């Protein structure tokens, strides 16, 4: 089954810098931003529109493996970044695909934004939304969006 997760938050930003660090710099920043489950990034092949494969190098506790992150529309112009997951951790058993999409949108906030992110889950015709999986998915995208609230809101001008 495909399942269809979000969380939709509101940051210091305007949402220019917020989609540049949360998907653009993504190669480095989720990376130092939850480092206990992301260690670092290589563009593996890619145009750096969609079509683009990122290989993002991944962890629980110590280092496990690349994941692979399949870049499927950038919109910098509505702040939106809709990726997909053919390869990875998660993918490892239970799904055969992950999606995302960003859409990043106007807030009531003052110089503000609304982060999105979606993510589904495309569980293998075996296979659940893995409690197990699924669960760490839902939870570690949170981790990202709170730990870049954060971060952006320490570096909200390092995305301008």
């Amino acid at each position: 089954g495909v399942f269809c997760y979000e969380d939709e938050a509101t940051s210091v930003i305007p949402p220019a810098r917020l989609f540049k660090s949360f998907v653009l710099d993504a190669d480095n920043l989720i990376p130092k931003v939850a480092p206990q489950h992301f260690t670092s990034a290589e563009n593996l092949e890619g145009n750096g529109g969609p079509g683009t494969i990122k290989k993002i190098t991944f962890a629980e506790g110590n280092e496990f493996k690349y994941m692979k992150h399949k870049v499927e529309e950038i919109d910098h112009a509505n702040f939106k970044y809709c990726y997909s997951i053919i390869e990875g951790g998660p993918l490892g058993h239970t799904l055969e695909k992950i999606s995302y999409e960003i859409k990043m949108a106007a807030a009531p906030h003052g110089g503000g934004s609304i982060l999105k992110i979606t993510s589904k889950y495309h569980t293998k015709g075996n296979a659940s939304i893995n409690e197990e999986e699924i669960k760490a998915g839902k939870e570690k995208a949170a981790g990202l969006f709170k730990a870049v609230e954060a971060y952006l809101l320490a570096h909200p001008d390092a995305y301008c």
